């Protein structure tokens, strides 16, 4: 299924999405560099659990068009709305995770919560990522970002390999909370996202949502796993929950980045009970 | 190419279908966890001998729609259905491989023969592999099947790969009837088929087609390898001959359940000679 | 992103293609077994030197449709045109890679330069590759090509394996010039294109295109690496420079024939240079 957002040149720009289940309507989010599949493991818990499950593809990954404009979380987040309006969402949760956490902040800050029940914060980038005089918590100097672009446009498939090593902690996790099929068939889903978005997305990372978070109204959920190696849960959840003391927080042992899949069940028994509610 | 055949939500249901060549139309049904592409070395062959090959991706696998929804035998009946009249096809040869062989037997009983000019079972699912009191050739216990389920929902990624090693008893082919690079391109095929299916699949494996087989009115081929470690020919093949006596029946000599590959040959020589008759 | 050449039996022939930046539009027709996204390295110079970018996926290979029709340099010629005047190309930089300088030849040679600026050859098939009494420089007897075709007939799976291997020069630039997540990406792209079109496409490669070449009426830049396993500079760039003099012709000192992915560099120079005039 696609939802157009745009044009680009003589082409439009289409999102990719899947609508399934019946009930409240759940929003998931993905992170960088997967898809919408990507929640497969809490996908089947919701459907489970009784609820409407929307997942879609952002732009220049999974099955979205891979336009070369338009990366930046008010763009992404106006795709969302796009999405959500199309659908006529009412409502709905939105759960993000990584990335994913960019767009539920900048959506519910610039188009308010009337569709919207409950939000859902995953391996969140919250704050503020750049580690600047003025954000003493960021978690890196702009150098280090200039250094992962730099990198993915040297050889991306080369860089996916060592990314989803530290994003799954596989020193620790292969064999174990992850087999080595489930680790091909990310990569070969990163391999498969347009070139050019794979370079600008870190770019993205580092926005400030610091204004953002004042505008969160409904009930939220953040949840982070300590052995986090990808976003270190002490620059991101753990200033977080200080910005909005409000949200229910979990912290999930030992969970690496990738804990959607690792601890899937830590994570679907949080999420369920935090949706229950 | 797509075929709508229903719609899930916000979305509708398309199935992915190729239409090659000129002559008697030949529809091909694909088995799990595959797609209408793994005919490849079947298609040429009838290419060749001029004939109409028709291929789709069923419900949940490869290129077709993902829904969560309509994983039953009179659904996936219904389906072709839909794609037979949609193309107007007239005394058509069905040939179901695997799973497509319940299509066959489900869609023959239900719907009648009239654009139908043969059927083809190869590596069959018949007569009914349930086994129970009334069914006591049934191949395994229900508890088996749940068994299945249990294991893709587990981590599909790497069940597909000890799948892959039964499906085409790699410990005697590989290297010989089947390349590395040929199973790699099955696994990837699977890894791309739909989570939801991939478990919902194996719950159609044992619908009982006992009352569907006397409705087989045109002329039937019956072709399994003895070497079948996914479909015990002893339980299937056997017994569904008995209870079709007029079928042309072939055996091929320790071919395993993946004999569409590693036994090519065997395979395109019974059909070209059945399909010539 | 598609645009319809053909209709074959009930469905028709769609090409996937990309239109990306602003500025002189310059068309990139990729090389066998591979997509418009082999020109990634070369899409984001040009990108960011400020050109408009098109690609597309030959009918058979990558995005594109998979029909069993269509597998020669007319109709190749022909699709190309069908893409020219669907976007309304005016001033257009042709560029083909290995396949794609056989488009380049005969579109030019048949329809004329009227939206064209400029071409570019690289790695080419010109200006005859079959040997006979009249092509003393051939690189092959015809004997040689039939082996090809029986080869990817075979098991094209295992076949892309040895392809890339001399495509590349993996001997010598595996770990170096290109990783081998990059030689992974490449096997999954072929994996992905038709089985048809994988054993018609290699007929297409001795095409005689020595009438083609007067044609050359714009500026054309000739660039062939040393080190070509594929096609042999001796046979090709070097007999093809003395059809046409005029041309700009740049040797790629010990470069492969895959020189867009280990030499991106000294391609993306020499590329930039002869544009920019």
């Amino acid at each position: 299924p696609f939802i157009t957002v745009g044009q680009e040149n003589s082409t439009s720009i289409d999102l990719y999405y899947e609508d399934h289940g019946t009930g409240q309507p759940v929003v998931l989010i993905h992170g960088f560099p997967l898809s919408g599949h990507s929640w497969e493991r809490q996908s089947a818990a919701l459907l489970d659990a009784g609820y409407r499950v929307i997942t879609y593809d952002r732009r220049g990954f999974g099955q979205s068009s891979q336009p070369t404009t338009g990366y930046d979380y008010d763009t992404f987040a106006a795709d969302l709305n796009t999405v959500l309006e199309t659908l006529d969402l009412q409502d709905a949760v939105l759960v993000g995770f990584s990335m994913g956490t960019g767009e539920v902040a900048r959506y519910v800050s610039s188009y308010g919560t009337a569709r919207i029940a409950k939000v859902a914060f995953l391996a969140s980038l919250e704050p503020f990522l750049l580690k600047t005089d003025d954000n003493p918590d960021g978690a890196a100097p702009q150098e280090f970002f200039d250094g992962i672009v730099a990198a993915v446009k040297a050889d991306r498939y080369a860089f996916y390999t060592g990314f989803f090593n530290d994003f799954y902690n596989l020193d620790e996790n292969l064999g174990t909370r992850i087999s080595e099929e489930a680790v091909r068939n990310s990569w070969n889903t990163a391999a498969s996202g347009g070139f050019f978005a794979a370079a600008a997305a870190p770019t993205t990372w580092y926005t400030d949502f610091r204004a953002d978070i004042p505008r969160i109204d409904v009930p939220a959920l953040i949840l982070h796993g300590t052995g986090d190696r990808t976003l270190p849960i002490e620059n991101t959840a753990r200033v977080f929950h200080k910005a909005l003391p409000s949200a229910e927080y979990v912290e999930v042992e030992g969970a690496p980045h990738g804990l959607l899949w690792t601890h899937a069940e830590e994570v679907n028994t949080a999420l369920l009970a935090f949706l229950a509610k």
